[PDB]
């Protein structure tokens, strides 16, 4: 049964997984996705590194492909990250002038957004911006631009694209007393204010064993920031627990603004954790306990 139809039945988006070319011709992940996820994001194909390699020129070959997949099997995109430090070019971070780096990044979401205009859902903006005690990670944008280097990333991408939701999206936001989730609230809520066009808070959820329940309060929290989107993204959980699975399902469901989740991957052994067999695939590809256990919670 698919979780992406049960979970629309309960007036969410989506339940999609990130994915890309070589997943999509080997495996059973094509015939998976087909069936039972309504959204694909890829996984590495739109990032930095991969789309701009040296300056003002692009790689769209892997990006190109899955999203004429998408298109020919009807499932919603979504895509990212557009400005993220984890995946730039050395070229990038070696830039020390202010108006050079603010064009090179305004040039490097233009280009991507404008390519696939109309055709993208979501679009996943700034990531990772924040360090654990809540102040601003030191990035290159960050020690170059300066704070404004988020405003400005926001402006442009709904200049290139207003049809696109623009989220800013982060990891460890899993638990509603670490400092770090209410500092994205308390930014995101000044930044809106201030009329920068940021509609989603993302959070990546890359969860241990029991910290599922958590997010039945980290999530009210995040969307007490007022976007008119969160979502729960890159999900997966060390050791796949239906009750872990289940609880992250219900913070979704319980949360009016939260329009669906996108799970990491498809199968355990094509996971970077795969150690912790993490997703809801096994590697024959059958669906695990929590598959089952998510399936049973959107129907009752």
């Amino acid at each position: 049964q698919s979780v992406d139809q049960l979970i629309k039945a309960r007036g969410k988006v989506y339940f999609g997984v990130a994915t890309d070319q070589n997943r999509l011709t080997t495996g059973k992940n094509a015939a998976i996705i087909q069936a039972d996820f309504g959204m694909v994001w890829p996984e590495n194909s739109m990032q930095w590194d991969a789309t701009e390699p040296s300056q003002g020129n692009f790689n769209f070959a892997g990006a190109d492909y899955l999203v004429n997949w998408a298109q020919q099997n009807g499932k919603l995109i979504g895509a990212g990250c557009l400005v993220w430090h984890s995946f730039l070019p050395s070229w990038v971070s070696s830039i020390t002038d202010k108006n050079t780096l603010t064009n090179v990044m305004k040039n490097h979401i233009t280009t991507l957004m404008t390519r696939y205009k109309g055709k993208i859902r979501t679009w996943d903006v700034v990531g990772e911006a924040f360090n654990e005690d809540g102040s601003l990670r030191q990035t290159v944008f960050l020690n170059v631009i300066g704070e404004d280097y988020i405003p400005i990333a926001f402006q442009t991408a709904r200049a290139a694209d207003p049809n696109a939701k623009l989220y800013i999206m982060d990891y460890n936001l899993d638990s509603a007393s670490y400092p770090k989730t209410q500092a994205i609230v308390n930014r995101v809520k000044q930044w809106r204010a201030a009329g920068v066009p940021i509609d989603g808070i993302g959070s990546q959820t890359h969860l241990s064993a029991g910290q599922g329940a958590g997010v039945l309060q980290a999530l009210p929290l995040l969307a007490s920031a007022g976007t008119p989107e969160v979502s729960i993204l890159m999900l997966d959980v060390a050791g796949a627990s239906p009750t872990d699975y289940v609880n992250v399902v219900n913070a979704c469901l319980n949360v009016q603004s939260c329009v669906g989740i996108t799970v990491m991957g498809v199968a355990d052994p094509d996971s970077a954790f795969a150690s912790t067999t993490p997703l809801l695939f096994d590697g024959n590809f059958n669906p695990k306990p929590a598959y089952n256990a998510i399936v049973q919670d959107l129907q009752q």
